[PDB]
């Protein structure tokens, strides 16, 4: 059937009994009124009692091993579904897949079913949810800290092509995976003010908020390794809130509950752009000060919490402990640590500074200023006072080392400070980062680069040794093995299974580059795949398509600088073309855009508006024919993606030189046989450096390009007057051939684009349109453009998460990662 | 080691292992870490596992035969724990038992781990509680449906002799018994107008509330039958609740979701008392239409979606449908089926009556004024405005038939109206329910008596063929066999097993009221109870008392008419006695006075301060010595009822005649062996007349004797000048002897005993004293005491809650009860 794995005898019987057993008495239900989403259940249950008992030995091996154990912390872990990769990793899916059949069921129809866990925005939180699976793979003693949300990203509809924002209530019909674990419950502090008395300053009167967790298994590929993602809940206590006495109402104060519980309630839908609301800022201390009390208290037991040199000595705390901050939302973590060391362990300042320093380290994901966390003081001053305290006197110890590197300085003073002057005192999160981490990484090599030579240039000065890079990667088993199965059994037929969990081994495809076999089935695949997905879009959401035009698709958050509006001027570029010279042969295509808009980006909202707008006049003019095709893709989502990629011919990633930080979803296009059309842009220089250039279609500006022409001053007329194709197009825009009954609907869109655009899309247009004739041209040549798929595909390997998780461990956190297979599941009962 | 059933070889063998398989499995724990509340869900749901089969046949049973179905509504339903329950109905007691100590653990230690399922004030709740499982008991296809209240009733806690309230959580942990059904989801409309079109009325633009059921097994005894009680839950749609848009914030409109399910979130901490909250008014509607619709798919399917007459005629709508209206709460069930079946169905008016008024059937709980639902018609217009146009309509044609049957009666015409005119309007649902069904019951003889001489003697004059009794009885399950297992041994010894579904059995213990083995160990358990509760008290709660004494216990909720202040002046008196005559002999007692007050019910929190002042003094007299402990039981429960009951000698049941209803608790001390000292009010009547006057301790007024008093008129002045010891009293109170540093404390109690007391308390005192001595005496010859004791034993079989019900089945519902086995639970997978 495929290399899913054995569908043993002996296992597909036992799995049969236990599917039954569920069914029955897990979810209360008989064969004759059961539904496909209770058949789901009774599955997922079934599936869940595999990893169970690697889950305990494996927490257990931990604490009789005593490993250094890290610490990922993200207010984001876009999930998705888990049914399907679990089997995976597990080697269950063909077992599964015969019982379930010889039960008279189809498991694809049932996977289908489950809800996904969307805990997270986009690609900061779908990293969050690779490096876990990848830190589980490798044998690391990891753990994935965040907040379990009980509303995700929202569910986007369309309406009369506006994007429509609607509650994703994912935990609706209960969620197998996680398991509560109330006896756990933490409690966290908020507000209140503070006393200096004789020994030390005290944090008092303050809110109380319980911090509940629950646990996600995160199993290993085929490693017996299940690790665990603790996600937490806000809970208010019985007693305060409601024991504050004297009149307000005895059900009122019951109700009033909902308040401190509204801490975990909804995830912030906000991607690369910050919000200083209050709630959020509570939401990040909420995550800090609960996982900081998990990890000190795991550490106090360790083996110091039987013998040792005895007496706590933090001294050892960074030697088995390292926690990584999943850009600033976890920042608080920083002075929370002192806090504790110093406040209520006792410890001096800098010898707590010292240990703090070596345990954390900082990831960046950005450098658009408006993405950058800058907390007003005020905010910090009514909610942790004490936290302020401690971080202007980081601040105070800080700048003191600058003013004595660079004696007379004065401008760097005020530049490096983590307390910005101005309007209203603002605390910059990222400086506070960097002076207490002792790492600092960007997430592509340019990206990485830009940090040291721009935004964070002063602090490189000061310690250069902070700065590294880390490139980002993806996961092969979820974005390749679970999503393309067919692509990654001939892979094997040629070159083995090993490459799952060693994708460098790709390379070896290279020698097949010019076998007829291969060349033939890389584009059977393909080909099986659009026309899966071809179906999928009639099936659920209605209107054809055409499978043998080429798939361009642009599927990630809409955003201004991702430049979803660049590819627009193309489609109706195109669109423009074929009706000046209608009976003129042209590639066929069927582009694809989708992505959410977050609810406050007006901007962002007019864009999808355009695009719907786009396709209502292109899909249905006859001269057209099936010729162009302009498709929004609605709810883009995790389990979406697993759907478009596989079938997708063109990915594109066309942002503004110098603003994507890195980018992931261009990776999974790579590995899944799309060719890529680009800027030299995040981890696309490194995706081209590793497929030759030639086998890449990179156009437009480079950085420097775009600096140049700032110093010169960016002006849209230029473009708007020496090129007719453009001027054409935005006086369409403005007289409302694509809005007729609103024909100034667009006016925003064409008034930003000529004076205010900041990711100049008119300075990359003429490049783009040259470039997408390339690939057409290409196109026209399937053998070639095979040959070309198979040169991105068999170089793709440097992008797996598990060669990125390797760096972060062995140059970040002094751990060495493990293939070694776990000793087995075997039952026992100690 | 009792007949908790046998602990079989095979049996105990099986129950360890799956024990076993969910500590590892469930709950996801090793027994290296495993507590013991994770060994009491480990054993919970080993437990549930057993009655899963028979909860699946059982239903499907009933679909199978189709017998008409009882739907007792409710918005209240005390359940206390339901580990052991089950064990007992299912007969594993002894084998769980056994298996838990082959374990190694203490099934007892296990037990007290069990969140009480607190979803009631006191005993209307707890009557629908022994009243579900009767029904089970007797084979009838009855459903319960109610409100899953998150917060049942507030946990009492005493502070500085005061109560204080506190969120009773009792979900933190999970009920291993729910099943949540969200895919039986039901709408539930709320605010709105009236459209009147063309061919109906129409109600629209409503606000929509989810309502989610979650369903919990309620096992009959011993025969295989295992019924439902659905619960409901209030949970937002995730459309409107998010997409009525034009701004207001995205993040806001989900926080704002906890609004429409606030509606579920806490039970109303009243007892016998009446709050005119909009919070209320919508619980009561919400779990009202949500039921119904349940009811009415149940019925559209039947053997009439299949054919029969093949139209739906709803003609047989009683004939398979009865619905029990638990008090006036549920009263909105009434309009809404006139709704249903004229608005939607579209039957005529006349023909819909005739149905909902066969179909429905009320029980009245209360005659004090304060307690009666009585709702401002404002509130319904809003809220409600079909079903307010649907009262007036309903009353506009019964005030027609009274007319008509007394002409000129202009002054019957007012009283009966569903409407009552005054300061603001208001609608009195007793009048709706009395209208609306075919039966009309009180709860003890002698409150179905005033029922139809006093407050609803115009409606008796009108249809006396309504209005009948059926006296309020208690389970011998969870009253005897659960909290005395050693009474209902030895009672088990002598006459056998078939005494627990057959109460009446008790009787033939008459022939061993002169058997000199039976006293003696009648006269044994009695002792081991109180030395049990006697160590209990100094566990959990901490400070002695002496189980050689007399246990004088009054628990009940905490009212003015209940007189707990009566009981107090005894107390005081005794004292009182003791310090002027020290050296005199006195029978030893610990008066034992626990219950709840209602946060808003000042005055009986005002009681709670005095009991415990009082107790403050006499606990620490040198010269009382043990001779006199005054003691408060805190947070007086079901499970904390199931302890002090078995242990009880003197069960006070002393309300001012007339206004208990009923009472059950009095039921529940006469079968665990206590003798009663009260008044000839509620069951306590008949309760008498069961055991003979000879063998009860009656005193006070009667109910006549009572008007007589309010003829004259009530002057408590007169009892303080004619009784010295009550004066006494009364200016120890005045003065500060029994409140030092707050002299003036008790002012509010004096004031209210000497000018307005609606309870008469004074004019019981002498007659209570008197008759308080006769049990001191009768305690002071063991022999004769223990004789009386049996004599009220062997004769409460008429107490039990299978004999109300099997009243209810035959003279209101029209079904036959059935003590048939239900064929096995054996496996079967269709
Ligand atoms: O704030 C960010 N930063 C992001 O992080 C991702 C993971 O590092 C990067 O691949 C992406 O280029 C960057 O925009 C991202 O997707 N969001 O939302
Ligand atoms: O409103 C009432 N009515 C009550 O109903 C109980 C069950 O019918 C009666 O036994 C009790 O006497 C009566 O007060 C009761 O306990 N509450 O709260
Ligand atoms: C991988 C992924 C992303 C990131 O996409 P980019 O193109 O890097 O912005 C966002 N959303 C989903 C659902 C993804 O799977
Ligand atoms: C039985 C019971 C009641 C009812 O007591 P009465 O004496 O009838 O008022 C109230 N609370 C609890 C916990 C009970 O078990």
């Amino acid at each position: 059937i495929s290399v899913r794995g054995l569908a043993g005898v002996e296992n597909v019987t036992e799995l049969k009994k236990n599917f039954n057993r569920h069914l029955h008495f897990t979810l209360v239900k008989d064969r004759n009124v059961a539904t496909p989403r209770d058949y789901y259940f009774a599955l997922a249950h079934t599936v869940r009692d595999h990893l169970v008992g690697r889950w305990i030995r494996t927490q257990q091996h931990y604490y009789e091993k005593d490993p250094k154990r890290i610490y990922y912390l993200s207010l984001e872990f876009y999930m998705g579904r888990t049914l399907q990769n679990t089997m995976v990793n597990l080697a269950l899916e063909n077992a599964c897949d015969e019982a379930t059949y010889q039960l008279g069921l189809d498991m694809e129809e049932l996977e289908e079913i489950e809800e996904d866990a969307g805990l997270g925005n986009g690609g900061l939180g779908r990293l969050a949810a690779c490096f876990l699976d990848s830190m589980a793979t490798l044998g690391l003693a990891a753990y994935g800290y965040g907040i379990r949300y009980e509303f995700g990203i929202f569910n986007q509809k369309i309406c009369g092509g506006w994007q429509m924002e609607e509650a994703d209530d994912w935990l609706r019909y209960g969620n197998p995976w996680e398991k509560a674990r109330p006896e756990f419950t933490l409690p966290v502090h908020f507000y209140g003010r503070v006393e200096h008395t004789s020994q030390g300053a005290k944090w008092v009167d303050t809110q109380v908020v319980l911090a509940m967790p629950y646990d996600t298994p995160v199993p290993g590929y085929r490693n017996n390794v299940v690790n665990t993602m603790r996600l937490w809940s806000a809970k208010a206590p019985n007693d305060f809130n409601l024991k504050d006495f004297n009149v307000g109402g005895y059900i009122q104060a019951v109700l009033d509950r909902n308040l401190a519980e509204n801490i975990s309630r909804v995830l912030y839908p906000n991607d690369n752009f910050f919000e200083g609301k209050e709630l959020r800022l509570k939401q990040e201390y909420f995550v800090v000060a609960a996982t900081l009390q998990d990890i000190i208290r795991r550490f106090k037991s360790s083996k110091f919490g039987c013998r040792d040199p005895v007496r706590t000595n933090f001294d050892a705390f960074p030697d088995k402990v390292a926690i990584q901050l999943n850009d600033t939302h976890p920042s608080l973590a920083i002075p929370e640590l002192m806090r504790v060391l110093v406040d209520l362990e006792r410890l001096d300042w800098d010898k707590a500074w010292e240990v703090t320093v070596k345990t954390c380290a900082y990831t960046n994901h950005t450098v658009i200023p408006e993405a950058l966390e800058r907390w007003p003081v005020h905010l910090l001053e009514t909610l942790l006072p004490r936290h302020l305290q401690i971080i202007y006197e980081i601040n105070q110890r800080f700048l003191n080392r600058v003013a004595a590197a660079f004696p007379g300085d004065v401008d760097r003073l005020r530049r490096m400070s983590l307390v910005e002057e101005g309007a209203v005192k603002r605390i910059n999160m990222a400086h506070l980062c960097i002076a207490g981490s002792h790492a600092v990484n960007g997430v592509a090599r340019i990206h990485s680069e830009i940090l040291k030579k721009t935004i964070f240039k002063d602090f490189y000065e000061l310690e250069p040794h902070k700065f590294q890079n880390k490139t980002n990667g993806i996961t092969p088993r979820r974005w390749l093995v679970l999503c393309n199965p067919g692509l990654a059994e001939i892979i094997a037929e040629r070159i083995g299974e090993e490459y799952i969990s060693d994708l460098d081994q790709l390379r070896k495809l290279l020698s097949y580059v010019d076998d007829e076999a291969f060349i033939r089935d890389v584009a059977k695949v393909k080909q099986e795949n659009k026309l899966k997905f071809a179906a999928y879009l009639e099936r659920e959401y209605k209107v054809h398509i055409n499978p043998n035009s080429l798939f361009d698709v642009q599927v990630k958050r809409i955003h201004e600088y991702k430049r979803q509006l660049l590819n627009c001027l193309h489609v109706i570029t195109l669109y423009n073309r074929i009706k000046k010279e209608p009976n003129k042969f042209v590639v066929p295509r069927t582009v694809m855009i989708g992505g959410k808009a977050a609810p406050g980006y007006h901007m962002a909202k007019m864009i999808i508006k355009l695009i719907t707008a786009i396709g209502d006049v292109v899909n249905h003019d006859p001269v057209v024919g099936d010729r162009l095709r302009v498709i929004f893709l609605e709810n883009y989502r995790v389990s979406l993606a697993e759907k478009v990629i596989p079938a997708a011919d063109l990915s594109e990633q066309i942002s503004t030189a110098g603003t994507e930080a890195s980018g992931t979803g261009n990776m999974k296009f790579m590995l899944n046989g799309a060719l890529t059309i680009g800027t030299m842009d995040g981890a696309n220089v490194e995706m081209a450096e590793e497929a030759g250039e030639e086998n890449f279609f990179i156009f437009g500006m480079r950085v420097e390009d775009v600096d140049r022409l700032d110093q010169r001053g960016y002006n849209a007329q230029e473009y708007y007057d020496r090129i007719p194709e453009l001027r054409q197009i935005i006086e369409q825009l403005s007289s409302g051939f694509f809005s007729p009954k609103q024909p100034d609907l667009f006016k925003d869109i064409v008034n930003m684009l000529m004076h205010h655009d900041r990711f100049k899309v008119f300075a990359d247009y003429e490049e783009y349109v040259k470039c997408q004739e390339r690939v057409s041209a290409l196109y026209k040549n399937p053998r070639e453009w095979t040959r070309m798929v198979i040169r991105n595909i068999a170089t793709s390997g440097k992008f797996s998460s598990d060669r990125t998780i390797a760096q972060y461990a062995r140059e970040i956190w002094g751990v060495e990662p493990s293939r070694q297979r776990l000793p087995a599941p075997d039952e026992k009962i100690p």
